């Protein structure tokens, strides 16, 4: 599913991501834009052999099982395919675990490089939320 901006903001809010761990909703929308272009089906393989999945590009080395990432773990207890669904529930629940792992949203390098410190409130401007 390719979400619209306000559509994704609304879905993230209904799943409790708005201000989760102190990260306002625009942070999450910004991260999703740069991670996946708002596309739930996005996948990207990394040099280490892991793959990032879904709207928030969650990685198979730690967070989900894809069967082809040696030595990796599955801390969200899900197949990585679950992260590609139209329904963002699984990605949100897993992102809550990731952002709670110690480094906040710096766990998403694209958030650190492209969203952190910027006017992230712009990502939700105009939305009926
Ligand atoms: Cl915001
Ligand atoms: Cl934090
Ligand atoms: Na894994």
């Amino acid at each position: 599913k390719v979400f619209g901006r306000c559509e994704l903001a609304a879905a993230m809010k209904r799943h409790g991501l708005d201000n989760y761990r102190g990260y306002s909703l625009g942070n999450w929308v910004c991260a999703a834009k740069f991670e996946s272009n708002f596309n739930t089906q996005a996948t990207n393989r990394n040099t280490d052999g892991s793959t990032d999945y879904g709207i928030l590009q969650i990685n198979s080395r730690w967070w989900c099982n894809d069967g082809r990432t040696p030595g990796s773990r599955n801390l969200c207890n899900i197949p990585c395919s679950a992260l590609l669904s139209s329904d963002i529930t699984a990605s949100v629940n897993c992102a809550k675990k990731i952002v709670s792992d110690g480094n906040g949203m710096n766990a998403w390098v694209a958030w650190r490089n492209r969203c952190k410190g910027t006017d992230v409130q712009a990502w939700i401007r105009g939305c009926r939320l």
